[PDB]
């Protein structure tokens, strides 16, 4: 058989019933495990995500001073590195995010505002996400240019550390790239490749995603820059990834897809993309090899997937 995949953008609403119900914040190892206020706060964000329905504005939340402080620390510390380490596309849009979205040390941007901004740039939109989505579900949303993103913030005890994605990672790592048409197209291609793909292929796609959207490096001029969300929101690794230490291989989906990675240490190797358009073409071809009984196409006019 073939696994269920949404056919219209509203159908993404079914994902809320298939997330991991036991958050990382319930783990004794989590920095905010013994913090009842944090736990309660996380539950509050989970409830907002859980009741969210497509088409509604994403609820605005008043962040606590403590939360603003953490955001402020992370923002200030990472910003110094962007002009020199981030890809051109990241740097070109950041000033605009600062202007229209309130990306500033004293203010955590509201997802609704950021969503509206992405929509006018590439038609990308955000949806608050409760817990951990399956790889299939997370990737599927990309087909509709929908990014599921966290609204909560990491525990304030370790501002430069997070065992999971949090709002700092989403806003400083993902968002800027989604403002670029080429990257948006590339991302969506990964999304389309997964609709109805068998589980073992979803895993290959998840691995390509990891080495591109999360930890990708790209050629720029005669230089190399970071575009991976995991690198752009990590002070340590962003500096490391462009040093002499890591091994850099050229993006080759045949191999990238089978590659193993760590999730607790810096990556021993990165794949470098020629451009986002090139990467998109590579995904397109690769998707051609996924044993799927049909072909999919997205109709931006009606926001529906067309099964051919
Ligand atoms: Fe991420």
């Amino acid at each position: 058989t073939v696994p269920w995949f949404p056919r219209t953008i509203q159908e993404l609403d079914r994902f809320a019933n298939q997330i991991l119900s036991y958050g990382a914040e319930l783990d004794a190892d989590h920095p905010g495990f013994k913090d009842p206020v944090y736990r309660a706060r996380r539950k509050q964000f989970a409830d907002i995500a859980y009741n969210y329905r497509h088409g509604q504005p994403i609820p605005r939340v008043e962040y606590m001073e403590e939360e603003k402080k953490t955001w402020g620390t992370v923002f200030k510390t990472l910003k110094s590195l962007y002009k020199t380490h981030a890809c051109y596309e990241y740097n070109h849009i950041f000033p605009l995010l600062e202007k229209y979205c309130g990306f500033h040390e004293d203010n955590i941007p509201q997802l609704e505002d950021v969503s509206q901004f992405l929509q006018t740039c590439t038609g990308f939109r955000l949806r608050p996400v409760a817990g951990l989505l399956s790889s299939r579900d997370f990737l599927g949303g990309l087909a509709f240019r929908v990014f599921h993103c966290t609204q909560y913030i990491r525990h304030g005890s370790k501002p430069m550390y997070t065992p999971e994605p949090d709002i700092c990672h989403e806003l400083l790592g993902h968002v800027p790239l989604f403002s670029d048409r080429s990257f948006a197209q590339f991302s969506q291609e990964i999304g389309l490749a997964s609709l109805g793909a068998p589980d073992e292929y979803i895993e290959k796609l998840a691995t390509i995603y990891w080495f591109t959207v999360e930890f990708g490096l790209c050629k720029q001029g005669d230089s190399i820059k970071a575009y991976g969300a995991g690198l752009l929101s990590s002070f340590g690794e962003l500096q490391y990834c462009l040093s002499e230490k890591p091994k850099l291989l050229p993006l080759e989906l045949e191999k990238t897809a089978i590659q193993n990675y760590t999730v607790t240490e810096f990556q021993p190797l990165y794949y470098v993309a020629e451009s986002f358009n090139d990467a998109k073409e590579k995904v397109r071809n690769f998707a051609a090899t996924i044993p799927r009984p049909f072909s999919v196409r997205y109709d931006p006019y009606t926001q529906r997937i067309e099964v051919l």
